[PDB]
């Protein structure tokens, strides 16, 4: 056992035994092959506090990065969470004009351990953004919202706290919705526009928009992206009074239907979220919002809320790193720093319309 034989060596080379003169017994290696983050756990009479003192050495020994060092079961267990010394993925990423796909509907969201992440919104229609305070997940859809908008597409932007989340600068490119009346009304329309395109779809013989605008030489549709900065605002009913009670009900159902039936009529829907409950992110929309994006939560229900698994637990206190699922894969990346200040440019948007 080559990898063992490896261990007892850089422990008899640091002397790291326990007060037996025993280096620590390798008993577990659960290796996670989609973030790359292990778990190793280990046998020693070494306090948790030694173990803490030699992280630095612990890891070029080793040859991994260590996000946590934790006792076990006994006070003779510790248990390592650690990613390989060779899984390189960036700390900081900062967002270039440079990583927008040719392919209309294509977004990039970050980088893995080899390569960007790729969304085809054409395949994957829905995207779910996860994470607290400080996360930044509402910078990733501000981020996919730019690429949309430098391909052409309608904006929508939804974000009830009187729209600091997306100030006078998205105006210039889209309606920004800061009341439950507009959001109503938005909806309403945008259940009744993907309800036209579907008809259109049927009556063309078309499988999707692009087939339908190859058809049709001047009455191009064009991709609809709606970013809903908080889902909670939308899901949570309580204490608001009758009107925006039923405001907020036929809100819930106009999302539903669109989640549900906009897959080949290209009116996305870009969803965030802070705090992970089911009665927000709900069996409805988990079931049909494929992609799920997730920050580092502490307990493992939140994560298990978004994911349908407890990864977000675990990942590194880096600002920017997230997890990436559709389908199977629960994904390590480094999200691209998407700044404001730097990165919206709305006169590029309103240049490249005509
Ligand atoms: N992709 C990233 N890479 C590096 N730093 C990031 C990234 N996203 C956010 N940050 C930093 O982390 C902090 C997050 O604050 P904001 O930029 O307001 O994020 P946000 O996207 O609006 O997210 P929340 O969840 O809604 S506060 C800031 O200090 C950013 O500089
Ligand atoms: O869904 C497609 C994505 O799958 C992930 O597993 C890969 O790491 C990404 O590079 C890719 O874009
Ligand atoms: O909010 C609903 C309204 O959205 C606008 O962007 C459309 O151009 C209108 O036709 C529609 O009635």
């Amino acid at each position: 056992d080559k990898r063992n034989a490896e261990y007892r060596l850089a422990f008899e080379q640091l002397n790291f035994v326990g007060a037996d003169s025993k280096t620590p017994i390798l008993k577990s290696f659960i290796e996670d092959k989609g973030t790359r983050i292990d778990e190793i756990t280990f046998e020693s009479m070494i306090p948790i506090e030694t173990w803490k003192s030699y992280i630095p050495q612990l890891q070029t020994s080793l040859n991994i990065s260590i996000i946590s060092i934790e006792q076990g079961a006994s006070k003779r267990i510790v248990i390592i969470k650690s990613m390989a010394g060779d899984a390189k993925i960036p700390k900081y990423l900062p967002w270039d004009d440079k990583y927008i796909e040719e392919q209309e509907g294509v977004v990039v969201v970050g980088q893995t351990f080899s390569g960007n992440i790729k969304i085809d919104l054409n395949k994957s229609p829905h995207i779910l953004s996860a994470g607290e305070t400080g996360s930044g997940k509402s910078v990733i859809l501000r981020c996919i919202l730019w690429q949309l908008l430098k391909q052409g597409a309608i904006a929508y932007m939804v974000d009830f706290k009187g729209g600091v989340e997306f100030g006078l600068e998205y105006e210039k490119v889209g309606q920004v919705i800061t009341e439950v009346d507009a959001a109503e009304k938005l909806f309403k329309y945008l259940v009744d526009e993907n309800a036209k395109r579907l008809k259109l779809l049927r009556e063309s013989g078309s499988k999707n928009i692009g087939e339908y605008n190859k058809k049709f030489e001047g009455e191009e549709l064009k991709r609809i992206i709606v970013v809903i900065d908080e889902l909670a605002e939308l899901m949570d009913k309580t204490g608001v009074d009758d009107e925006t009670r039923a405001k907020l009900v036929r809100i819930e159902g106009y999302t539903s239907t669109l989640a549900r039936l906009s897959r080949a009529t290209g009116i996305n829907l870009c969803i965030g979220v802070q705090r992970p409950d089911a009665k927000v992110i709900t069996g409805q929309i988990k079931n049909n919002v494929p992609v799920r994006i997730c920050g580092r939560f502490a307990d493992s229900k939140a994560s298990e809320i978004v994911l349908s698994n407890t990864k977000a637990k675990d990942l590194p206190e880096v600002k920017g790193r997230f997890l990436f699922k559709l389908g199977a894969d629960t994904v390590q990346f480094q999200a691209f720093y998407f700044d404001d200040d730097k990165h919206f440019i709305p006169n590029k948007i309103l240049k490249l319309r005509k």
